[PDB]
């Protein structure tokens, strides 16, 4: 496995963000929070997401989030005054929610190429971005790991939640949980379950998890990052069985069935126009503190059929014995779904 470790940290380099983009993005988050800080001074402007986790590829999108105690109008006078200072941007409403969207920075400099995403009290986004962070703290191998899951995902077109498949969010998750409680030895501990854990309460739910992370044994797991990669996709590709299991955090062996979770069950919602709106359980990702959340509801059959497909795609080129392995495929974009 050494040769493709060392095509992975290759690519790892080259797809990683760079300090000077990083810094870019740092800046503008620094100007952001003056232009709150003149509105409304008890605000607050919190980053999160990828850059946030250090989980980010390059061009990668910075997520803010505004957050306050106990209102209604400062989401239209945040957008209003950051087009007075000369960003460029969408503010948008749907389901009552309020977004913004910078997509140009004509006056400070940081260029046309800024984009921003900001929205207004997202406290468990902020909370699952924390215990991301922690992880990637936890061992050196996870950042690469997950980059380069990303990016494959990406260029095989089984990315797009919209249009049938996964988010990102939603293969770190899978990554995470390979990590923890498939592979064996374990790479990590499970954070939320450890004993020392205390119960934070956010929203409704528990946030809390173990974040005292110097005191944590090293692991017992000395794979090298090739290795690590290619057991994962062969157990998503083999192994794993979506139709009766559910990907979770919340159990010591890991171990949940949808009989059990009760997602099993197709189920619907109605949307703001009373259209209904229905959550697939065709891939079962139970987010570790929105337990509700079905991270994998935008899964379709067609879309787990192609996501399955270059999992074992992936296994079979790299348990190839025709030399030289043409690693360079792992990456190679694929042709669109129409």
């Amino acid at each position: 496995h050494k040769e493709f470790t060392k095509f992975c940290y290759e690519v790892y380099n080259e797809i990683k963000i760079s300090d000077k983009e990083f810094k870019e993005k740092r800046a503008a988050l620094d100007t952001l929070r003056l232009c709150l800080k003149r509105i409304s001074p008890d605000a607050e402007l919190v980053a999160f997401g990828s850059l946030e986790s250090g989980l980010a590829l390059k061009n990668s999108d910075m997520d803010l989030c505004v957050l306050m105690d106990s209102s209604d109008t400062i989401a239209l006078q945040f957008y209003e005054e950051l087009i007075a200072e000369g960003f460029e941007g969408a503010f948008l409403q749907a389901a009552r929610i309020p977004i913004i969207k910078l997509t140009s920075d004509t006056k400070n400099g940081f260029g046309a190429s800024f984009q921003c995403d900001i929205g207004f009290n997202n406290r468990l986004a902020i909370h699952n971005t924390l215990l991301l962070s922690s992880y990637t703290k936890l061992d050196a191998r996870l950042k690469p790991m997950v980059l380069l899951v990303k990016h494959w995902a990406k260029r095989k077109q089984i990315n797009s939640p919209y249009f049938g498949t996964l988010s990102s969010y939603g293969y770190v998750l899978m990554v995470l949980y390979y990590l923890i409680h498939v592979i064996k030895p374990p790479v990590f501990p499970n954070l939320l379950l450890s004993p020392l854990k205390q119960e934070k309460i956010v929203d409704g739910f528990d946030v809390g998890f173990d974040d005292k992370l110097e005191d944590i044994p090293p692991s017992q797991n000395y794979s090298s990052l090739g290795s690590l990669l290619h057991g994962f996709f062969a157990f998503y590709a083999y192994a794993f069985e979506p139709r009766e299991k559910v990907v979770t955090f919340r159990r010591p062996d890991g171990y949940l069935t949808k009989q059990e979770k009760g997602w099993t069950s197709a189920t619907e919602h109605t949307g703001s126009a009373d259209q209904i709106i229905k959550d697939r359980y065709i891939l079962a990702i139970e987010d570790p503190f929105e337990i509700s959340h079905n991270v994998g509801r935008t899964v379709s059959s067609s879309g787990l059929y192609r996501i399955r497909g270059e999992f074992m795609a992936a296994s079979r080129l790299l348990n190839s014995r025709s030399y030289p392995i043409p690693y360079d495929s792992l990456f190679e974009e694929a042709p669109i779904p129409p």
